[PDB]
């Protein structure tokens, strides 16, 4: 049950490059490890303009989502630090963007929340509830 009639949402795009390493969210799935690497390229379109106090307005008054252009990348399998198989995969958004979220933790709560709700909905997962920022690592997999 709810009532809400707005919800931030992955505006799914074809990824485009240059992209780049951004960082990497380590969280579980019902079936094992994942790894999503936020990533980011000038060629992904940036969310419609909004400073941070109006998204946060029309969240609580619930007359949008925040509606993020993202590329949702296909699975590839990636060893642990412990050396078993795990599935990562490649979230771009737009360069600016990103570099706005390096200065908002607001931003980056968003980015991952709706990098996993992309990546639920598109590959058909449920990501259990725990998930923690890599420190010593931006991207799992190589490129
Ligand atoms: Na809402």
């Amino acid at each position: 049950a709810h009532h809400h009639h707005h919800h931030s949402a992955a505006l799914e795009v074809l990824f485009q490059g240059p992209g780049q390493p951004g960082f990497c969210i380590k969280t579980n799935s019902s079936e094992g490890k994942v790894f999503i690497n936020i990533c980011h390229s000038p060629s992904i379109p940036p969310p419609a303009d909004v400073t941070e106090e109006e998204l946060l307005q029309m969240l609580e008054e619930d007359q949008a989502g925040f509606r993020i252009p993202m590329s949702l990348g296909e699975p590839h399998a990636e060893l642990d630090a412990k050396g078993q198989g795990c599935t990562a995969y490649d979230v771009a958004v737009n360069s600016d963007f990103y570099r706005r979220m390096q200065n908002s933790d607001f931003l980056r709560l968003l980015v991952i929340r709706i990098a996993r709700q992309g990546l639920e909905y598109k590959y058909d997962l449920r990501l259990a509830p725990p998930w923690d920022m890599m420190k010593n690592r931006p991207f799992m997999g190589s490129i």
